[PDB]
């Protein structure tokens, strides 16, 4: 089987990206945050607390013949940036592109965080990291990746990000007419439950290529691109009046400027982000000062190769029993 789905920006920014996913019988659809950076599946639903919804769709799994509560099992994550969600947990249909996953967990959301309450175009997260990293308590569950691994016609999804515009996850087949030249493959440390590779190099505009090793996660979650403080330093030095701002809580630059293009090593192939990808527009309202999209990992713990990455890229998440990851220019 193969499952094809598009995914959407939620916002003139690409802040994140939404991707339709039909829940129960009937179907209930929901657009989903797909996240290769976490594990669970969770939603807004008829059980979340009242005033924590505001115009998100909700999952009702009492109108879902084919809803059936996990007994016992609960579920509490947080994310990178403190966010946090938590509730219990149902097995249903899960079905995204065409593709179908029986008895799939479906984390039903008793509480979440503001950020998620303030953002009405998410209805909830569809993790696609490794099922190590689910928070099913007290029998951890899998992913719908997972789940659907053996059913597919080869082990593996693609992420293909538009850059304001829509793009494409499909699940077990590779669109070879969606990316140009060929797709390099790079190896994965599965060790923190993360699709976790190392980066060949970087270079910033039309400069040469520094060959360094940079082990980053390849997370769709992430908005932006959080790369060592030596690095990201050398970048924002070629924009005119660039500064990291405790105040605004990173790199900002005048909206007047024209961004150089960053690019990053996967083996010895080149994937190359165009300046424009980096610049995330006024930090509030009408100013002319602008937030990049590369950022220091200084304060993280862990480099982060989140949209503004992969967006540039044609991506492979390739699950076969020792995973790898695929990039491609497109
Ligand atoms: C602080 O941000 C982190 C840190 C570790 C892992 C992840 C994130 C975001 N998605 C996965
Ligand atoms: C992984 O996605 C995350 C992570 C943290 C916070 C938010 C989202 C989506 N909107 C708020």
């Amino acid at each position: 089987s193969t499952g094809s789905a598009t995914t959407t920006p939620i916002d003139s920014l690409d802040d994140a990206y939404i991707t339709p996913v039909q829940i129960g019988t009937p179907a209930q659809t929901l657009n989903l945050d797909f996240d290769t950076g976490s594990s669970d599946l969770w939603v807004f639903s008829s059980e979340t607390t009242a005033s924590e919804v505001d115009g998100q769709t909700i999952y009702t799994p009492s109108k879902s013949t084919t809803a059936k509560l996990l007994s016992g099992a609960t579920w509490s994550i947080s994310y990178g940036d403190g966010s946090s969600s938590s509730g219990d947990v149902y097995t249903d249909t899960v079905s995204v592109g065409g593709l179908t996953v029986t008895g799939q967990a479906v984390e039903s959301a008793k509480k979440v965080s503001s950020s998620f309450t303030e953002d009405s175009t998410i209805d909830g997260l569809l993790g696609l990291a490794f099922s190590t990293l689910n928070t099913v308590s007290p029998t951890q569950q899998k992913t719908f990746f997972d789940n659907a691994k053996a059913s597919l016609d080869s082990p593996v999804f693609t992420a293909d990000l538009g850059y304001h515009a829509p793009g494409t996850y499909n699940f077990g087949f590779i669109d070879t007419t969606a990316y140009t030249g060929s797709i390099t493959y790079t190896a994965v440390s599965t060790k923190q439950g993360f699709w976790e590779w190392t980066s060949t190099g970087y270079a910033v505009g039309s400069g040469t290529f520094k060959s360094t090793s940079i082990d980053g996660i390849a997370d769709t979650g992430t908005t932006l691109l959080y790369l060592p403080a030596t690095v990201v330093s050398a970048y924002w030095a070629q924009v005119s009046g660039a500064k990291s701002s405790s105040s605004v809580g990173g790199y900002v630059f005048p909206c007047s400027a024209t961004l150089p293009s960053f690019t990053f090593g996967v083996g010895s192939a080149r994937i190359v982000i165009p300046g424009d990808y980096i610049d995330f527009g006024p930090i509030s309202t009408g100013s002319s000062s602008c937030f990049g999209g590369i950022q220091s990992s200084a304060g993280i713990g862990i480099n982060i190769f989140g949209d503004v990455a992969l967006k540039a890229a044609f991506v492979v998440f390739n699950g076969a029993t020792t995973p790898t990851l695929g990039f491609a220019s497109k």
